[PDB]
């Protein structure tokens, strides 16, 4: 049985429309990305991370892939200026799930978002459904139409 914080992902990718796609339970000692990947026999960089960042205009949700790390100059760029990583406590709020498990949709309060173009660079992705515990399978494009978040360089070199 998958928890509550589970369930709600699930229910939110039925009524946008991708009820096809399914979140899956993984072994609760699972608290890393590879960790994650090696449970689905994925690539470390087909895990997405949920990066959440305020600017001064409110928040800012960062897809990433699990092989890279966010250059935050380019970030910055993006926005159109300064942004603060979001504590793990304000992480509780903007979203209301666990960090290290932050899902792409079925939020509370609706973000901007940018996706790691890397991400493209493979046929299918995982994200996070709930809790570090939890994953969902998605090709690059249908997580792109589920999120409607803009592709973009942010990667460091």
């Amino acid at each position: 049985s998958l928890s509550p914080s589970a369930r709600r992902v699930q229910g939110a990718l039925e009524t946008r429309g991708f009820g096809h796609l399914k979140v899956v339970e993984l072994p609760a000692s699972t608290r890393t990305a590879k960790e994650a990947a090696q449970a689905v026999g994925a690539e470390v960089g087909q895990i997405v991370k949920s990066l959440v960042y305020g600017g001064e205009k409110g928040a800012y949700l960062f897809l990433v892939s699990g092989k890279n790390r966010l250059d935050l100059g380019k970030a910055t760029r993006l926005v159109g200026g300064p942004l603060l990583e979001a504590d793990k406590w304000a992480v509780a709020a903007l979203t209301g799930f666990d960090a290290g498990g932050v899902p792409p949709v079925g939020h509370n309060t609706p973000l901007p978002a940018y996706l790691d173009e890397d991400l493209l660079g493979y046929p299918e992705v995982w994200a996070a459904g709930g809790t570090p515990r939890a994953l969902f399978r998605a090709t690059p494009k249908e997580l792109l139409a589920l999120t409607g978040a803009q592709v973009a360089d942010l990667k460091e070199g």
